């Protein structure tokens, strides 16, 4: 529950991650 | 709720495959 | 608490619709 | 916790604003 919120923010943050990288490369 | 939350969340992280997508339709056409 | 994380959420969704829009501009 | 909660939270904002400025910083400079 406060778990499951983490988990999934977590996942969130990685894609931000990646489109940083997106971002590097253009 | 939760139910509330757990919709935007899963809101927020269409968006996020969505802009991804956008970069990426960016920059094979550059 | 619960409204607390949910009230930050939604603060993160404006910012990913402002960024479609500088997306949409460029 | 939440303690985690909340500075994951902060950091996905933080990512945020970088991102925004990014691209602001880009259509700029084109």
């Amino acid at each position: 529950r406060m778990k499951q919120i983490e988990d999934k923010l977590e996942e969130i943050l990685s894609k931000l991650y990646h489109i940083e990288n997106e971002l590097a490369r253009g």
